[PDB]
């Protein structure tokens, strides 16, 4: 789809079995997600942005559908406000900003 | 222009006769400048993000003009570590999302 900016750009994922709704973040680097159950190894990590710093779990090879579309990559889950899907899995549904 | 997302979507902008690079942010609601010398009244605001809240000085009507285009409205002062143009900005240059 096209997507115009006039509301927050929000989208259905499936991550982990569950359904949830998310960002299309060109801000971000990474993908950050609020707490949630996925399985297997992680390793810690703390990301910075507005107000300061986060801890988070740090999971490679996550599979997560974003709008119909299928990426893997690493996901990062902490007390984020909100799920931000960020360009590591923009680039991968070939996601492009246009004006 | 269209612009992939390999790379930050970083762009020039033109702000109170100064030049600055700033991120191109669909996850902003608004637009957020790090410290700089703008004329006028402001209003104190304070705005969250990923690692808690940071105090703002909310500037309105302000023009600038954004890798070429121009648009008029709020920007935020404050201490982000990265500049943001945000949606309210964004809508106005006619940026979309595409995948
Ligand atoms: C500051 C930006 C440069 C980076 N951020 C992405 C930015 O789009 C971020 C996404 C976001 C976070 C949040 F907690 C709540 C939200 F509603 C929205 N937006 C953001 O700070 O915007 C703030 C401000 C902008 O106006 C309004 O719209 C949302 C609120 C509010 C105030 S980040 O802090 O959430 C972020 C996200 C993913 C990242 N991946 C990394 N990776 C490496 C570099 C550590 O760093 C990240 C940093």
């Amino acid at each position: 789809p096209q997507i115009t900016l006039w509301q927050r750009p929000l989208v259905t994922i499936k991550i982990g079995g569950q359904l949830k709704e998310a960002l299309l973040d060109t801000g971000a680097d990474d993908t950050v997600l609020e707490e949630m159950n996925l399985p297997g190894r992680w390793k810690p990590k703390m990301i910075g942005g507005i107000g300061g710093f986060i801890k988070v779990r740090q999971y490679d090879q996550i599979l997560i559908e974003i709008c119909g579309h299928k990426a893997i990559g690493t996901v990062l889950v902490g007390p984020t406000p909100v799920n931000i899907i960020g360009r590591n899995l923009l680039t991968q549904i070939g996601c492009t900003l246009n004006f």
